[PDB]
């Protein structure tokens, strides 16, 4: 089928890419980076994220694969020594696919911009104090005061979510998790404190109180949005598809990255 | 149908019980506390828990209802002023039912004892140091050192789970959440720290390292178990059923209890 | 003596200022905002902070006083109804003074800039990843990876420090407290996690690893510093002096602000 | 002078004790475990704690020394390979001494019992719910609801205090730190959450609300006290004295134990 390979750009990653291409040349495979069916990332999780966002509009047409040249990653979870055996089983096809949920972020202005996040989306102030009203399924839940908020995907919970006290969530759970960043709690400002986990079809919207300018991040991309009326979060109907090469459980991946 | 009513035992709760019984006497309803179809709890969440455990073996035959005479509860979420309108719509039937997931706890000895928890199950030491190996789906995840662990249901996340930094989880999510209690982390002992959320059919087992005696709690019940070989957790195949009286969302329930 | 009064600028604060000035006119007191001996702040804690920084170079010549027109503050801790009795005992003099410790921040470039903080000083990245080596009394303590760090004064622990999990410290303790902001901890990056409390004459220096540009805050002032070689923290030899009007304990102040 | 040596009791520790005694026999030193001037602990921090509590009544007459046969400890901070050079400089004397603060715990009944803690003192319930009123310098600060409380010494902050989110405090600071254990916080029960650090001469007293039986720990010793009227904490006027063998800073000790 059609395939393509992105590289971190350093020496080891570029050479592993060329060796896999040459190996692919021994099969009924053609290199197409416009309409690929297989997208291979070589580098780290960040390299995988860029590969994800390069092909956001063809997610249901692509099975992704990640190779880590550095330390183990949660998306780049195959060692370089498995590249040759990766090429062989990829070329035959007949492999299984696994799907992770994604987070949809909609921003409303005085038009409307929608983004897809594989890890998380964060909202911070543009300089002054960050204050938003949190509305869950149209009911006002809290007035949040602090540094900002973070809405994470399941597989994103091992990233920024984890640093903010969030729980680690198995990616087979179609959910999204919201965590707080340095919240103020006194007798006048009150926040839940606890991380919140939302199921599918629940809608979490952030609404400004004073300043309508916010710094909004979506994975690597961080952009200052102005005259924002609403930021609403929900589990996306779209999913990312991975090619299943062998058994590498999420919890084993979690153990290897944080325990030993 | 057959119904019964439990009471906290104080003055207000006993009188509300007798008024509802008299009101029920105006309908095709008979009081049976052996094989009831409707179980009404009057008091607090603790009163509801006891009502739950009184009828553990007939969960799929019973729709529970909670009335709080004191402050609002997460299971006893109807005010006493709604008792008369509760009696009327209960007697007709034709009401909707909602179901929450439950946690199954299995304890193995050198026989085997199984329990059902509506909120959570905790494991602590019997006096000395608490040390267990945590095994997830047969792979060794961590050696936990500290005060103990807590495995919570979705609806249980607003109880003890919340106090231990756990996330709040919508009860429509079939999952269980594991949190740590005062864990030791140095260069030799390592724990994940983060709360873990497990989907259905994932099995979390605790295995002793030195002492085989543990203080095991299941909701209100706390029992010292001796010569324990294994404690394994998993989302139960059984569910608790609530009679749906009107719209009282979980997140609104969360807001009322903790925010305002 | 010479005195001056700053105001939040809103209606209630300007009117309370004019009433206190008129009351002061009934005594041997002259209004001098160049070399005042008494500085009265009317508004909130932020109004007090600006009053503090307006007169940084004459701290040992000035006894500060804070009046809150809004909610209670930790520096503006006198109600407006006490203004007339404040004017009277201030004009006589013979009052007691209390002193709080201050934090000295030194920034080194490829000259050198020194600041005094009443609450805290924070260091964040300029956009990319924030990475610094933490050096305590010339020994390398940790390589910090995350959002940033916060070094707080004792009286500053009830502000930003508190939101980051820091401890609340009685201001009679000559110390400074360092807290982490969303730190990364895996098998390769390690941080202490815990807040650190340093005594007098201990020096904490932050040293860049890659990017030498940092966003440095000192109370309200937040400035982007470029080509930074070192940021070193230590308890200042200077102290802020408050005029003691009656008994308002720090722990009572803490209770009123956060408990009830 | 008079000296004695305690041992963990395992093989390596008993043999190191006998070698140091034989080495001491080459000097003007006599073994007295009744009125020793030097107390050497061989094993771990727990071995040092028992050595501390064996000689509580002669603290100002004794300079303690800790040797770790296992991993590094905060009190047993000298390697076994330094035993021979330890014996030599100990026998001459003329060494420097360093002093750490201690925590005094007073328990009142319906007589009165006082204890000295080197690490911390914890209070938990005897089975049911733990509820106490917290009174600071005679003013009521909070009604605490949860698992329990922990009052730590400076050098004790690296133990249990650290696991409960407490700050790490340099032992030259004469202070005590109070942390919470799994506290309940809703709209009706309120706690400060943050750890509290108290200076010398501040008195923190715990007072029962319902149950007057509490499980009180002081370092290793944990005892069930009945009919308790009050538990009050304060920094002790007594201090533990260490013999200063060379430069081993607390922060270096902290780095070695938790970072690398
Ligand atoms: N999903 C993930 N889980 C754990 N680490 C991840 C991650 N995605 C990325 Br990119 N990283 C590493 C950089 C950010 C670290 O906070
Ligand atoms: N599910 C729940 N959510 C919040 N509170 C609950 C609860 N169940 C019970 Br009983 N309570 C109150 C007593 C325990 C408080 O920690
Ligand atoms: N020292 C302090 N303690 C508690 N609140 C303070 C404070 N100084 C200021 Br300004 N504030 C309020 C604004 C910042 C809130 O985080
Ligand atoms: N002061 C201390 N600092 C760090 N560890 C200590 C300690 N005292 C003891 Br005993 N230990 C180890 C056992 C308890 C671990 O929580």
């Amino acid at each position: 089928m059609k395939y393509m390979i992105t590289s971190k750009g350093d020496e080891k990653s570029d050479l592993l890419r060329l060796n896999m291409i040459a190996g692919f040349g021994e099969y009924d495979m053609e290199y197409d980076d416009v309409e690929p069916e297989i997208v291979i990332s070589i580098g780290g999780d960040g390299t995988f994220l860029s590969a994800f966002h390069q092909y956001e509009e063809r997610l249901d047409e692509i099975a992704f694969i990640g190779i880590h040249t550095g330390h183990l990653g949660f998306y780049a979870d195959w060692r370089p020594a498995e590249a040759d055996k990766l090429v062989k089983l990829l070329a035959k096809g007949e492999y299984q696919k696994v799907s992770y949920p994604l987070l949809k972020t909609t921003v409303k202005y005085g038009k409307e911009a929608t983004y897809l996040a594989l890890n998380e989306s964060t909202v911070k102030s543009s300089g002054g104090p960050f204050v938003v009203d949190v509305v869950i399924n149209d009911i006002h839940f809290e007035r949040f005061r602090g540094d900002g908020l973070c809405m994470s995907t399941p597989s994103g919970t091992t990233a920024y979510n984890k640093s903010l006290g969030g729980a680690l969530m198995h990616p087979s759970i179609e959910a999204m998790q919201l965590t707080e960043m340095a919240s103020i709690n006194n007798r006048v400002y009150r926040t839940i404190g606890s991380p919140l986990v939302f199921p599918k079809h629940h809608v979490v919207s952030l609404q400004p109180v004073n300043d309508k300018d916010f710094q909004i991040s979506v994975d690597h991309l961080s952009i200052l949005h102005r005259d924002v009326q609403e930021i609403r979060y929900e589990v996306s109907a779209k999913k990312i598809h991975f090619a299943r090469f062998r058994s590498f459980p999420f919890w084993r991946r979690v153990h290897d990255s944080f325990i030993e």
